[PDB]
């Protein structure tokens, strides 16, 4: 088959998140975020690592953007730290915080790089948690809206592409179901309430965006693991129907259509878990159509039948010892199972580039939306060789196969706006320190010390530089 | 804990005009394409045809009395276009309309909801002669005029209407497989006729909103939900393609007025996409139905298919097991046996859970209520002395499917009703009479109409009890 080319303005990108890269946690008037506080609780993070310094992008952004320009990045996706702009979440604007993002945006534009501004990456100001429990209160809808509108006002003239909530399914489930992220709660009723408020906040800011940035493009970004049935046993296909709806449509249907899927709603209602609906909620959710669906993709998940007394929470692999994760599921709906037909990473994640084509096809087929791939990458224990060389052929192999499958999805007719590799530089992981690296650019620091924080281009940096130069024709 | 069937649930049974009516040349009725096609030598088993069928045209009073004894809440039948417009688009035939008036009055006098199906594959032969029937846009206005005639005469007494029944069957069997009229094997022509049928469906739904503003209408789709063979990514991708080509290709047009893009682009690359005229998309998008009708018998499992791979396959036409062969689109998907379900000697999967899955998919994708317009088991029946027909095999099949409907309702699917196929035994299109589907046995065979007497099977009384208990006793 003749492959279609990547479109001429395809946004070849790379991405980061503020807490993971910036540092400067208490500088220039920045207030505490929930992560500043949470990561300092004893035992919460590996070796006590936290975002006080991270990789120091706040001070080193000029060098980092110069490396992006050397690579030839068409776009750089970053998040804005709400606590830099409103140290207390609401109340007074911090002009020095806005000035940092202004300087960053100017540096990008001066090098011909499109900024992609992500409004929220999990770092709500601690003051809003103290005052009203952050995402559990409808007060956050107007406070988040005021924050977003402030950014639209200052940057809408220079930023065309905006992402609203990034990986809402992660920050909500990890924060309120698994208790792994702030606020560390394990209560599914509270989870679904906070999730509904987050949905309303997303819709409110998209509605505001239409007023202040009428020529811009905006959408949420969803952490999408497409589900597969284990086989053609009817009960396994039904488990897949349940899993895809409960894990994926539960979020994307709200983003695209403003409606929760009915079978999942009825299941939650049978458990007393469905969220509280206020007058005007459905109207708001349905009126806030996004320009694209953002997709954070790493792997597919295969599922099989799970009886009512079956598997619940399983064992996550947080060590990189292959073969140590176990099945997770929802009794009566589905449980995960290892897919025998794909390889896995050392963390037991499927390596499934075809699954990216499948997920892209599913979003186009279901919602007819353009897609911005906001995150995709391979994390591994890279080593620094003498002469400042990092040979990461494993990362090149992973990225190459995923980009190849994107091209097949485009050839199939999916409108893919761009691809943001995770990540540009190595960064701080939320709970696991620094050793599992994702960057095109190695950062010389580890869990024990910041060393000199020097940036070292990996082999993959030059590979992606050539991808961009050839607009994906040479992979 | 299972939810009950809703109190209003339409426990039904169904038929199709050519398969039941007979009276093929009576009261001014014109020839349909099936009257002509079935008389070609060798076309149908033992030369069986619809001249008499089971003679429901003359026996409808007895048949409705049996429906009333069963306690049917609904009876779904089709109207024969050639009875109403013998030449398709000329003068209306009042005697033809009067038959359906008498039938509807009989149903209403027994408290049975009529469900009128506009089209069951029997376009008047005169329209095939004049312009090639479904291959011409001329059929859109002719079909609309026919539908509006029925809406005007019967809309005050008929709440539930089905437009095209199993469009994917009459189009694919008629224009891809060559099994049904007009006997064509040409994918380009298939997709062109299919697009015209889509426009005709949309036009009549728009007319319905004007002429029957308080009624409920929808198309009925022959739905075989696709399964991937396993979790190999290439097999899941084959499933995405198969579900889109076989299922979304029709249901997305019905629900959203849009063909799925990947399938469209593939057909366009092959020069097979239909010809689009100005106004087509607006018409298709403006015709949202009240429900999706579902004709369900089985699921289909698919796997990857190389570019050198399977194209058109052989369908089982004899009842010898394992004589159907794989079909697919090279490079996209091909069918494969599902090892986790049984199959009949005609190679149909027995998959009641697949009905729950299909219902879930329609609710999940389209948020539409569903009327199950057809589901049943065809099997040989033995008439025992004393006129006894014990069909536990048919009861078992129906019971399992009704049980899965209840599970779908419990999951949150809005199911309006369930029409078992069929009320009486009927004539099959190509295979005669011996594979029977009825709750009511009809005494005839492939050689002789005998006396056409009606004999209630064991399943008649089982379903009577289902209805009496609103599905609580299965």
């Amino acid at each position: 088959r003749h492959l279609k080319p990547f479109p001429p303005e395809f946004l070849w990108g790379a991405a980061s998140a503020a807490y993971q890269v910036e540092g400067a946690w208490n500088e220039d008037g920045k207030g505490l975020s929930v992560w500043d506080v949470f990561a300092k609780q004893p035992g919460r993070t590996f070796k006590g690592t936290n975002g006080d310094v991270a990789v120091d992008h706040y001070h080193r952004y000029q060098e980092d953007v110069a490396l992006m320009a050397e690579m030839g990045l068409k776009a750089y996706r970053f998040s804005v730290s709400w606590s830099r702009v409103f140290p207390d979440g609401n109340g007074a604007v911090n002009e020095k915080g806005l000035d940092f993002y202004d300087r960053l945006i100017e540096e990008l534009r001066n090098h011909g790089i499109e900024p992609i501004v992500t409004l929220y990456h999990w770092d709500v100001p601690q003051a809003l948690m103290d005052a009203y429990g952050a995402w559990e209160s409808r007060r956050i809808i107007d406070d988040f809206d005021r924050y977003a509108v402030t950014l639209f006002q200052r940057f809408g003239d220079r930023v065309k592409y905006w992402v609203t909530l990034n990986e809402q399914n992660i920050f909500i489930s990890f924060g309120y179901r698994l208790g792994l992220h702030p606020p560390g709660v394990k209560d599914m009723k509270r989870m679904y309430e906070a999730n509904h408020i987050a949905n309303l906040a997303n819709a409110k800011v998209i509605q505001s965006f239409r007023h202040y940035v009428p020529d811009g493009k905006i959408g949420p970004s969803f952490a999408y693991s497409p589900m597969y049935p284990y086989d053609s046993r009817p009960e396994n296909v039904l488990a897949f129907e349940n899993a895809e709806e409960f894990q994926n449509h539960w979020w994307m249907d709200v983003y695209a259509w403003g409606m929760y899927p009915q079978a999942a709603w009825n299941y939650l209602e049978s458990q007393g878990l469905e969220p509280t609906v206020a007058p005007g909620d459905w109207e708001l959710l349905q009126a806030a159509k996004p320009d694209f669906m953002g997709v954070n993709y790493y792997q597919t998940t295969t599922v099989e039948h799970n009886p009512p007394d079956g598997v619940g929470e399983g064992v996550m692999n947080t060590t990189g010892k292959k073969g140590t994760s176990t099945s997770s599921g929802i009794p009566g709906l589905f449980k995960t199972v290892r897919n025998p037909h794909v390889d896995t990473t050392n963390w037991d994640w499927a390596i499934d580039p075809v699954g990216l084509r499948i997920g892209l096809r599913r979003i186009a087929n279901r919602y007819q939306l353009p897609i911005l791939i906001t995150e995709n990458g391979l994390g591994e224990f890279d080593t620094l060789e003498p002469g400042d060389i990092v040979n990461d052929d494993y990362r090149i192999d992973y990225l190459r196969r995923h980009v190849q499958e994107i091209q097949r999805a485009i050839t199939d007719g999916v409108d893919v706006l761009g691809y943001c590799a995770w990540s540009f530089t190595d960064l701080l992981s939320w709970l696991n320190g620094y050793q599992k690296r994702y960057g095109f650019v190695y950062v010389n620091r580890d869990d024990e010390s910041e060393k000199d924080l020097r940036r070292i281009k990996k082999k993959s940096f030059y590979w992606y530089q050539r991808v961009i130069e050839t607009n994906g024709a040479e992979l």
